[PDB]
DNA sequence: ATACCACTGGCGGTGATAT
DNA sequence: ATATCACCGCCAGTGGTAT
């Protein structure tokens, strides 16, 4: 493992998405590996290594490549986009957001969760989808809903059955009448409704087949929408 | 040296710049150093030393320590201020082939009927944000569904309950397995999923508590996605 | 609580290799 | 000119040890 390469799976997913796009474009502008190499500050050396997934990319070089590919980043890597994007705020302060945004779904779990940092892309990949005209994301993310926590008793107010999508966003304002998630036992998540009952904090789900946690809960972030998957077609 | 640490003027005193500003604000937000150690994601021995010119910033965490130390890189490293800035143009790119914001909300009825070309419009208003994987490059639209005609049995794959929104784009394949709006006599609708069952093809209420039915009937437009409304939250 | 050290791991690179 | 494999220099970053 100092002898051979590991490289994560979505670490491939990006270099792939890239690969296919390199074919079509050299055509357009008359381009090859060593040519790339030379238009930046290096050799062919890897380059393919990347497309192929032998070496993994430095966002920065990726930031070259796209320019060279006459195209954006999401088209090949979005996670990068977020990264880059982020690093900008650093300069002049403001999220223009423009059109798309991004942010992931992850392997349904707390990923340590915020307050402390997130280890970037982290153990989870889930390829991350995005697109409904999107708002302030901060440290957001989509999540698939597994546990039937709230599943409206068959035509009630709202819903949230299996496989559907909720959206985390943790840099949020969490109040009564609102949907959200909180923390339990140091480990547990559960995605629920927030209520001041007889004047206290409760978590009820739209799913009576279920109970209701009351002191020791701490909210975590305010779920903003649902979308469903896409898989719904294929 | 190279058995030691390679020294280059600015390629050093940038961090100075940093720590210099650091101590002035260091206690004014609420931070030690073990605080930079954490939050960032790397040891204190690790955090603390860079600043001594002992380590050169990568473009990365560069951008971190500003959404912390309430600055703007160039405020301490324009050398990298530069570096980050010309990667956003990598991400800036252009109004691509995927959306600004699309179709409306509508009280069901006649969707125009693509028996000719589909003619629409008997009010005009809507109030509809929100986008998708751009499709609907002809005639498509949102839809709000009252009727349990899909609400899955309690614990179940797909669902679609009440007044949860959904997207049609007839300009499209549209076949058994995909979810589809349809009507009869050129009048009705309750719409269902389509199936390949022997002796003709039919539409299955995704509430098997519902009667299910099929020559005289027609298959106008196609569902591809469905999300909860914006404000069904906040 | 921060400044300082002897160490290393697995990415970011060249350079010659079989299809 | 596309995939490819046997090796090194390398600096961000770390675990003890101090202050």
């Amino acid at each position: 493992s100092t002898k051979k390469k590991p490289l994560t799976q979505e670490q491939l997913e990006d270099a792939r998405r890239l690969k296919a796009i390199y074919e079509k474009k050299k055509n357009e502008l008359g381009l090859s590996q060593e040519s790339v190499a030379d238009k930046m500050g290096m050799g062919q050396s890897g380059v393919g290594a990347l497309f192929n997934g032998i070496n993994a990319l430095n966002a920065y070089n990726a930031a070259l490549l796209a320019k060279i590919l006459k195209v954006s980043v999401e088209e090949f890597s979005p996670s990068i986009a977020r990264e880059i994007y982020e690093m900008y705020e650093a300069v002049s302060m403001q999220p223009s957001l423009r059109s798309e945004y991004e942010y992931p779904v992850f392997s349904h779990v707390q990923a340590g969760m915020f307050s402390p940092e997130l280890r970037t892309f982290t153990k989870g990949d889930a390829e991350r989808w995005v697109s409904t005209t999107k708002k302030a994301s901060d440290s957001a993310f989509w999540l698939e809903v597994e546990g039937n926590s709230m599943t409206a008793p068959t035509g009630s107010k709202p819903s949230f059955p299996d496989g559907m999508l909720i959206l985390v966003d943790p840099e949020q304002a969490v109040e009564p009448g609102d949907f959200c998630i909180a923390r339990l036992g140091g480990d547990e998540f559960t995605f629920k409704k927030l209520i001041r009952g007889s004047g206290q904090v409760f978590l009820q789900p739209l799913n009576p087949q279920y109970p209701m946690i009351p002191e020791s809960c701490s909210v975590v972030g305010k779920v903003i929408a649902s979308q469903w998957p896409e898989e719904t077609f294929g």
